[PDB]
């Protein structure tokens, strides 16, 4: 018998569960007392897919709202201690995540190299210094990659910037947040913004990547795109809306607006914030891609990823300029994005990746973004009928997430998805399919998980359905639990907190950093109905083991925004 | 009862203990060491009573010596029905588990953003000139000011700050050079951090040759208030005495710049990825210029105009490194002059033979909350260059006497935790031995936990392994170094690991004000009682919420991490020492 909990703890007013894996009822013990304060029943749950973890029971101790330290006991099996606190993850983890970013800033010989990096295929060198190393084992810097697969592009460095700026605005009205924390957060954000400036060519487009073929050599760093697990470079480095650039424009436009917030006047300053420079870059990049986008896409065709990224761009540009043309632009993108919601024989209201819905949208970094982008758009849409129609597509999208998550036995509340392999049919699953358009790529989904936590909390201020809001709060707390150690490996994936933190290749000097988040758990390597983390047969194989333990900056950025949204909503019952 | 252990664990070879806190009245007489994986006891051990400690009032304690355990794995201690937490026995343990995190800690504390923007044009106190002193690291988890040193008005308390970080990193980089199991990417990270620091040292040098003592904001976190200055007292009154004498960081800064200039001698330097060349000549010329300028001016920069032990250990480092980097006889003559001065600081009185004196007649003993291992470490550096047989033997006699003194004073009284003791004197008190520095001292306010001091004495105990010729002393120094290491990592009466991110009960500083401790960093730590100097305290109830006092315990400060990083690197070098 093992009692699994969130290794850190539970938000004071959140949904609260533990999972017993055993082949009784449960006590909740006050640590300070040593004595039982609740006695609760075990709800039986079936076996999960082919995870082969035995039967499980959940214990629901949501009603506990007393701040303290507690333990769960069943029989003579005790969980580890965990904490219940208001603002628990804000209080215990938010600072560490900023230090993680500052520790990952491109610096020393790499920063020196990146002042004079060549454009692939040419001898022209450009100054693209700044930003962050992408991963605990990769000093390359990315807008996105996997572009040659079309449907898999993750938003990388730009997403970190937009997430931090958006977190900063959310915290603006929080009295218990200190101005020094604002100084640190906006610094990391504008540091990122400054790199997004340097990644823009005079023509207006942004570079996709500064890539060294994973060599760690300064001489191999080049502005390029790249494809396959062999990292073959190409000259197709102009970033289309889905290849990072839409989110970069969105982040730049948000950055230009900081002087709208009272804290920006109050905190210490030096120089002035280059506000107009950010805004002009965002506008220029935007009108450039409305001219050039399709020519930058590998298959020449826009898909749901373009549409949510361009929606964020045009929305932020509208908030930052109040120019009617950007509201028209946002309406245009929102209409397209809403039309990706489609129904078939398996699901009502799933998200389509392509035009006919034959390829469902699923995304290991950012599955919450279609709904997130719609919520952002809802903050600006004053047309009552457009707002109403959008609310309903947004409600169906939230319902679809809950519904597919609950379709099958799922004691952990792992957010399920609708996927398709290249030689396979559409099907619901826990984890992304391994046979996809990249021909190799799949890994833990912590960023995707945190993007869905972010969507669930954002919905609290957006929708009207109190029942759905309720189920979202619960969904959000269990996805949070998974990342923080309530999973079958009893493993906290936020480094420096909880137990069993995994490492990457510290024997080779590629160690995971405190405050960072790793890729995480996948299906099995041979059995895609299985579950795995550093499975025995691949654990020592360097061509494969990065799928599990390596850290990657989008995980940390989406976790940062997730916990900031949790903090906003921490008292909404 | 409670079983206290190193929260992380024990280096595979050498001294290992746990401490039991239990009633005087304990019927039990043995401990078992349990293998976590199987639950089998693999060793059974006697309990040795240690007796009460000073006026700590922690009750009775017993030590459990499981040094004989060499077998890698996870274990716990059991006494009766009481068990300790689990811990690891591993070769290279702290290197494997903490080194990378301490480097990420430094990179996380680099001066950046608006503070970097301010420091490119910071005013010099009392003038209308401004200077570009950007770079380096924030001094503390609650202080974005940057320091060579401070407490200069107290004369005997100056701690080596930013410069010590750079010398410690460079010294660690060199020790690691012939370690096959350290990866080159680690070397890239460590030399980056060290040269980042050395670059800041260069910007801190005035064209005349002296270094600025401090870039200080009166603790305000205001960009405009930053200013090159000295300051004094707890109110931070600024002044124009910002020329750093040898003891005010400048001697260690010269040592660091001279060590930096030599990195091209190391095979790794050519091997790792390049982006142009390290500024070797620039560092060496600055070190020489700074050195000769203080040979002329030092006395004028000192608050009482008189050098003391701290000038002599810092200037011994400076001259030893300049000799190493130049091979010029000139610098070996300097180093010999400084060593002769430092050795003459060892004195005896009715309490202690061969204590260290801070002033000329030994009426004020040397004690130092950041760096008490430095007199012996400087002498060890010098022994590395001294070719003359009689000079070496005489210096070895003084060193062995100093190592014996630290072991004697630590073992003078009941001391289950092996806390390194020291010989102190309050401004209106007599010389006496103690655990913790005296609260009534020349500063009129300053005292705090001693982690950097603890790690400098760990560093001294491991450097001795390669320097001295006495096996029995080398052996008691290994034991001492291990217990010092335990204290920092949670084998203490607070059951508190003070390396943030590792172990349990990590303390914070003022996170509700946005001043959060950083993972990989080390806090000040434990002190005597606030009212009772014979007691022990860490965030005591009466002062825990008082901001004029609570910085003494939980705040992080960069000397602690930097001395911790060197201490574990010297342990790693000596890990196979049979
Ligand atoms: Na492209
Ligand atoms: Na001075």
């Amino acid at each position: 018998m093992q009692l699994l909990t969130n290794h850190l703890g539970y938000e004071r007013l959140g949904a609260k569960q533990a999972i017993l894996q055993a082949q009784h009822h449960a006590d909740i013990i006050c640590c300070q007392s040593g004595q039982s304060i609740m006695q609760l029943p075990l709800q039986a749950c079936g076996p999960v897919a082919q995870w082969h973890i035995g039967d499980t029971y959940s214990i629901d101790f949501t009603a506990l709202n007393i701040c303290g330290d507690y333990r769960i006991r069943v029989g003579d099996t005790e969980s580890a201690s965990f904490c219940v606190a208001e603002g628990l993850l804000m209080q215990n983890t938010f600072s560490d995540v900023l230090h993680y970013f500052k520790s990952q800033r491109c610096s020393g010989i790499y920063e020196c190299a990146d002042k004079k990096v060549p454009l692939f295929g040419t001898n022209e060198t450009v100054d693209v210094h700044g930003g962050w190393y992408d991963a605990s084992g990769d000093v390359s810097k990315y807008f996105s990659h996997l572009s040659y697969g079309n449907y898999l592009n993750p938003q990388q460095t730009p997403m970190v910037v937009w997430n931090m700026l958006t977190a900063y605005e959310v915290l603006e009205d929080e009295e218990s947040i200190a101005d020094f924390t604002r100084v640190r957060l906006v610094e990391e954000a504008l540091y990122g913004a400054d790199f997004l400036l340097r990644m823009q060519h005079p023509q207006g487009y942004f570079y996709m990547t500064v890539f060294d073929k994973w060599s760690k050599s300064t001489e191999q760093r080049e502005v390029c795109a790249f494809s396959t697990q062999d990292g073959h470079k190409s000259a197709d480095y102009q970033a289309g809306f889905r290849q990072g650039a839409g989110v970069a424009i969105a982040a730049l436009a948000a950055a230009s607006r900081l002087s709208n917030l009272a804290s920006t006047s109050r905190i210490p300053q030096c120089g002035d914030i280059k506000a107009d420079t950010y805004l002009e870059a965002a506008k220029k990049g935007y009108w450039h891609l409305k001219e050039m986008n399709h020519q930058y896409l590998d298959n020449g065709k826009e898909n749901i990823i373009d549409e949510y990224c361009a929606l964020l761009a045009s929305v932020e540009l509208y908030r930052s300029t109040q120019e009617n043309n950007f509201l028209a632009e946002a309406r245009m993108w929102a209409d397209k994005l809403m039309a990706r919601q489609m129904s078939d024989h398996n699901f009502a209201h799933y998200w389509a990746a392509n035009d006919d819905g034959s390829r469902p949208y699923f995304h290991a970094a950012e599955a919450g973004l279609p709904a997130i982008a719609l919520m952002q758009y809802l903050q600006i849409e004053t047309h009552a009928q457009r707002a109403e129609q959008c609310q309903s597509v947004l409600l169906n999208a939230l319902n679809f997430e809950l519904s597919i998550t609950h379709e099958v036995n799922n004691p952990f509340g792992y957010p399920r998805q609708y996927t398709k392999a290249v030689n396979g049919d559409k099907q619901s699953a826990f984890f992304m399919p391994h046979d996809n358009e990249t021909g190799y790529w799949w890994q833990g989904e912590n960023a995707r998980i945190a993007s869905l936590i972010t969507m669930a909390y954002m919905a609290q201020n957006t929708i009207n359905d109190n029942e759905i809001k309720s189920q979202l709060m619960i969904y959000a707390h269990r996805l949070t639990d998974w990342i923080l150690g309530l999973n079958p490996f009893d493993m906290c994936m936020l480094d420096g907190h909880g137990r069993n933190n995994p490492d990457y290749l510290p024997e080779l000097g590629f160690s995971n950093a405190k405050g960072g988040v790793c890729n995480g758990i996948t299906s099995g390597f041979e059995n895609e109905q299985g579950i795995a983390f550093k499975p025995e047969k691949q654990k020592d194989d360097m061509l494969q083991n990065w799928r599990w333990g390596e850290q990657w900056i989008p995980h940390g950025a989406w976790y940062l925004l997730a916990i900031t949204m949790q903090f906003k909503e921490r008292n909404h019952v």
